[PDB]
């Protein structure tokens, strides 16, 4: 269940369409939620949104409730590439739409100055914003991190097209990593085993770039960046967007869970750690605490019911 | 994008609702597809159907195209329970809808005698039918296998509620396993790590029933049954429906992929093995072959195009 919306971009000089999925229970309180921005909305929103909602529903949600925003494309080669090139890594000319490359900076300015402000004005957001980009969308994610964009706390880069304008762009990326000292950011990379690489046909060049880059991040361990990568040998470039999101989003929010099987102070301290990791206050979801109190209340479960009440009162 | 359907069940003496998702390209050829029947359609169809369609789209599909049938419930405790009992495993009374338990036989009859014939008279189906049951729906899968229902060749049992009417029902299942000699059947079990077991509270009783039955199937190795189980320690009883189908359906269709990087006969033999495994004729998807020939055709690929075209003719 989504809303279909439009925004006139004065920056990009065109109409921009997007889709919003509100979390179940949204209308029933003043709870503010995180926002997961999804690139390639037209292609990826349906399967990604349905997964995100499945993971957050039930009595034992695996991730918290989130607002989902799917961003639709107009000129993808312009908006998703951070640098300009007319050629593939082979030196051979890319398709005619390569003439438009190099506008990721401007597209990001649309997200931060036009889209996000509009979203945050319309809905109750909690200051935690996630960006999910697959393929070229991954370069938007890498470029947001590279340019120290303040909006996003966490990035999921699913089989990023790092081969694009390589070695030039990749070199800029590496140099940001070496400089390090990130503003409490998080990065997750899903790496697939695609047998092809654009410009080369049957080759592992695309894959090898991702694996080498992930290895360098791990080896350099820049300060202020939570990083994790997963290699999927049985996935392809396109098929990895679903499982990559699965594992990346579950990883991102794994420590938000409160296992009722434990004390009030343990929960406060755990959310303190999450607040410092995200670089923004993070408090347990009001809905989530109400369920726990219901699972306790309904099941006569210990002082736990009462620990959960005070804990609800703490963050009130 | 589904089709909302209705069938007057003479057997069940009620109106039965269901949803159909046709594979992409359906209207474009005379190709016949397998049918994946999903139980608990009201709650599970949306995320399962989006995953299934996602896994079979693109130039390197992970599973073949299928017809997805989601079956909605009316009286779930009546239709999803193979035996009748008014009590939980603890001996305490179940909720008042326990009085209707034991109708899984008739609900399966509904599928074979009314629903499947109706689907098959309306759509181009290829003889390969798969049943996906989660929780209590997992018990329907078990009973279909237990009572040798001829319609289905493969079953996905996702965190089966084996605790229901235990130890009685479970013993009936075990008796069937020992008797073995299945008629080229397939069973996949997903086993989650839920901290609760109905009627027991915090208890691994439900999980233990699953793990021990899987161990029994593995050790006993009944003739004529391809079996595999996967345990998910980071999943709950409800959350495992998704990743359980993900891995289950991928495992079922794993050997259907043709890597053209190989001979006409290698695929003939490959499909001979699949046919013997499903106990029914299995042939490469017409769309899939056409995808392979056009890639080959595009990439000036040897007489691989010719080999594939050779394959194309053999199965015509
Ligand atoms: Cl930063
Ligand atoms: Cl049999």
């Amino acid at each position: 269940e989504y809303q279909s919306k439009r925004l006139e971009s004065r920056l990009l000089k065109e109409t921009r369409e997007y889709v919003i999925a509100l979390p179940e229970g949204y209308a029933q309180s003043l709870e503010a939620y995180p926002v997961v921005y999804l690139l390639d909305g037209e292609d990826q929103f349906d399967h990604m949104a349905s997964l995100l909602q499945f993971l957050s529903q039930g009595t034992m949600p695996q991730i918290p409730k989130v607002i989902i925003v799917g961003i639709h494309n107009t000129n993808r080669m312009r908006d998703y590439t951070p640098t300009h090139t007319l050629v593939l890594p082979s030196g051979n000319k890319g398709n005619p739409q390569y003439q438009h490359t190099g506008g990721a900076g401007r597209f990001l300015d649309f997200i931060e100055k036009e889209l996000a402000p509009s979203i945050e004005s319309q809905l109750r957001t909690n200051g935690i914003n996630v960006l999910v980009g697959h393929s070229f969308g991954g370069l938007v994610a890498m470029e947001a991190l590279r340019t120290d964009r303040p909006l996003f706390s966490a990035y999921l880069a699913l089989d990023t097209s790092l081969w694009f304008d390589s070695p030039h762009y990749l070199t800029l990326l590496e140099e940001r990593v070496v400089k390090g000292d990130f503003k409490q950011k998080q990065l997750f990379m899903a790496i697939a085993n695609n047998p092809l690489s654009p410009g080369f046909g049957v080759s592992s060049y695309h894959k090898d770039l991702n694996l080498a880059f992930a290895d360098k991040l791990t080896k350099l361990a820049p300060k202020g960046l939570g990083f994790m990568a997963k290699y999927y040998p049985e996935e392809t470039h396109q098929s990895v967007s679903h499982i990559g999101l699965y594992d990346g989003i579950r990883h991102l929010f794994k420590d938000f869970a409160i296992d009722i099987y434990f004390s009030k102070q343990q929960v406060i301290d755990q959310y303190g750690v999450l607040s410092e990791r995200f670089g923004h206050k993070v408090t347990p979801s009001q809905q989530y605490l109400e369920q726990l109190i219901q699972y306790s209340d309904r099941q006569q479960l210990t002082e736990r019911k009462q620990m959960l009440e005070g804990l609800r009162q703490h963050f009130a």
